[PDB]
């Protein structure tokens, strides 16, 4: 179950990615929802750790109760990095949901040539064993592909 | 792998790990050290629980230094960074990194100790960062931070 709910959050997650592509940085959305479904915060790409997944994690832990951060949820247009699913794990943070995993875009930027990033594609789950992660959406699949093709395709 | 020059440095990341403790923070300590042997940086443990001395010079080494610099950085660490740390490290393009005592060693400690596991996995850097060199652990430390560590997370 990716509900019809958390799609249309996803689908918000993209139009983020969007927007940081058309203002010259990489296709990457996140969207932080509480219990509630009130969203509380929402960030995109832009040093080369500013990654919208890591923004939320520390916004997660200046703002919000250790109680609150682990009934929240991260929906993210790209599976987190590393970097950021530990992050998410270290603040205690909730539920994962991704609309690409970084298994496809690892595959996709082998196929354009693209320079593999120094950082392997872990999924989620090893490096953060106890969070729970759903994805990918196969309706935006393509969308992602296109999207990813315009900053890393080559 | 692990030089006389080295293990000087890692005594210093000891003594910040010390440090830390001393202040009621976890028993973690870095130094950053340019190419030259100059220490451009050093820090220790803060817990917000991403305050890890790692992540600081990382998110440093990026504001403070051109990725030529950066390359040619040494980081050593008490304790094998953690994959946040591991990660960062990689993507702002720093060099080597030397560590006390490693993931492995804690994690077995832990368990020994019956402390509740972190959560986050402890993957040696080269899984997260393949790229990266990697030397340690040491075995002139290892009792050391065995006994740190055992002050904060066993006792
Ligand atoms: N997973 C991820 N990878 C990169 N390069 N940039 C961001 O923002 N996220
Ligand atoms: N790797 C690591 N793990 C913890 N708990 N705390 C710090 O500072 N570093
Ligand atoms: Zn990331
Ligand atoms: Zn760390």
């Amino acid at each position: 179950a990716i509900s019809d709910a958390d799609l249309k959050y996803l689908r918000r997650c993209v139009d983020l990615a969007r927007e940081a592509l058309d203002d010259g940085d990489e296709p990457f959305g996140s969207v932080l929802v509480d219990h509630t479904g009130t969203t509380l915060f929402e960030d995109r790409n832009r040093d080369a750790t500013a990654h919208p997944e890591f923004a939320i994690a520390r916004w997660a832990a200046r703002h919000l109760t250790p109680d609150r951060r682990a009934r929240a949820t991260v929906y993210t247009s790209g599976e987190h990095c590393p970097m950021c699913a530990a992050a998410h794990a270290w603040v205690g943070l909730g539920r994962i949901v991704y609309a690409t995993s970084s298994a496809q875009l690892g595959g996709w930027l082998t196929e354009w040539g693209a320079q593999a990033p120094p950082v392997a594609t872990l999924p989620i789950n090893t490096v953060a064993p106890g969070v729970v992660v759903d994805g990918p959406a196969e309706e935006l699949a393509e969308t992602m592909h296109n999207l990813y093709r315009a900053k890393f395709g080559r």
